[PDB]
């Protein structure tokens, strides 16, 4: 049931936020 990449885009909706947080997470891990 994919109607116009809605799986795909909920994929990189998170993926892409998640990636972005744990690159957030990379830069304060060397700050604590």
């Amino acid at each position: 049931p994919t109607d116009s990449g809605e799986k795909m885009t909920l994929s990189i909706s998170v993926l892409l936020s998640l990636t972005v947080f744990l690159l957030v997470i990379v830069e304060l891990i060397p700050s604590t």
